[PDB]
């Protein structure tokens, strides 16, 4: 994608993407507005299994868009099953979009209101033996969405929040070992799941996404630290990197179905 131009400004933002990548306005678009009144209990969903014990952070990197926290993929190490899915989905990295303001942020939204952040663990289905095979197929990746709403410090968040200062810009990445991603869970497993995309260009449509219920609570100061990165390079004009989500798209011929 060396000559990808997309972003989140008024002349390259989600508006725009459907120019360059026409799937935008396709029939299983992300995100969506959960309605939670119309969003239905499945009883034949089996219980979602996230095993991260041997998990292997590797590396930060700003790409521009986000920042993504980088696992070792290469065994079965951190895997997300069960719940929607059928077989073993590898965790590959974890990131976050945000807002300017604490009213919003999020891609998904619960009853349209809008959290402050949205986190997200990629992971990629093992039967396609690679990521980049992985988001070629229907059923090619599950992205666990985690929703943030401003109070207390999550502990597990600030090793995150402290390295930012070394990967301020564009391209910037540092070595980031033992990033254990538990520390970012909420107690309850409650999720919502439906079949979507990627929320980003190419917006694929590769995606079985699980959404939890319960948000996870990051103070003021953590998450003012995100709003201080940068979306251009080092030696560019500072353009803060805030308000990094797609809105909610048309939920078309789809159903979320809810575990609990
Ligand atoms: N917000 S999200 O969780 O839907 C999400 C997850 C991963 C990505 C991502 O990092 N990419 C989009 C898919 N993608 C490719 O299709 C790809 C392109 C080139 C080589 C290999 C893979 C890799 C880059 C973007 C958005
Ligand atoms: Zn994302």
């Amino acid at each position: 994608g060396m000559s990808h131009h997309w972003g989140y400004g008024k002349h390259n933002g989600p508006e725009h993407w459907h120019k360059d990548f026409p799937i935008a306005k396709g029939e299983r678009q992300s995100p969506v507005d959960i309605d939670t009144h119309t969003a239905k209990y499945d009883p034949s969903l089996k219980p979602l299994s996230v095993s991260y014990d041997q998990a292997t952070s590797l590396r930060i990197l700003n790409n521009g868009h986000a920042f993504n926290v980088e696992f070792d993929d290469s065994q079965d190490k951190a895997v997300l099953k069960g719940g929607p899915l059928d077989g073993t989905y590898r965790l590959i990295q974890f990131h976050f979009h945000w807002g300017s303001l604490d009213g919003q942020g999020s891609e998904h939204t619960v009853d349209k209101k809008k959290y402050a952040a949205e986190l997200h663990l990629v992971h990629w289905n093992t039967k396609y033996g690679d990521f980049g095979k992985a988001v070629q197929q229907p059923d090619g990746l599950a992205v666990l969405g985690i929703f943030l709403k401003v109070g207390s410090a999550k502990p597990g968040l600030q090793k995150v929040v402290d390295v930012l200062d070394s990967i301020k810009t564009k391209g910037k990445s540092a070595d980031f070992t033992n990033f254990d991603p538990r520390g970012l869970l909420p107690e309850s497993l409650d999720y919502w799941t439906y079949p979507g995309s990627l929320t980003t260009p190419p917006l694929l449509e590769c995606v079985t996404w699980i959404v939890l219920k319960e948000p996870i609570s990051v103070s003021s100061e953590q998450v003012l630290k995100f709003r201080k990165l940068n979306f251009n390079g080092e030696g560019e004009p500072e353009e803060l990197m805030v308000d990094n989500w797609r809105p909610a798209q048309p939920l078309k011929n789809r159903q979320i179905k809810a575990s609990f």
